């Protein structure tokens, strides 16, 4: 809502084309670029800590490169075995034809008794 993340211009991602984007002191996103539509997750592989942004697109489906699990980008759930946890998913807006994914952060919570 209140944050988000420039990217880059949405004509330097070819479609098909994955982005990572790093967060200082929090877990990095993924930028997708289905055709023309653009979504994003958490980047991490919920399985083994892969990267998928180092990862293999087929259509709206992120392949993860060391296991081959994979998630849709759209939804975050799982698409293929072994993965079992979704990713978080992130809002992506293109504003003057650049790329800005949610910064999704500001999740604060206080000390319970
Ligand atoms: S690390 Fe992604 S499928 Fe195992
Ligand atoms: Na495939």
């Amino acid at each position: 809502n209140q944050i988000w993340l420039k990217v880059c211009a949405a004509s330097d991602m070819q479609p098909g084309t994955i982005r990572r984007v790093n967060r200082v002191g929090a877990a990095p996103l993924a930028v997708y670029r289905v055709g023309d539509q653009f979504y994003a997750t958490e980047d991490t592989c919920t399985h083994g800590i892969a990267s998928l942004s180092e990862g293999t697109l087929d259509g709206d489906v992120i392949e993860c490169p060391f296991h081959g699990g994979a998630f849709n980008v759209c939804t975050g759930m799982p698409a293929s075995s072994p993965c079992t946890v979704p990713l978080g998913v992130f809002e992506v807006e293109v504003k003057e034809g650049e790329v800005y994914v949610a910064g999704e952060k500001k999740l604060e919570h206080h000390h319970h008794h």
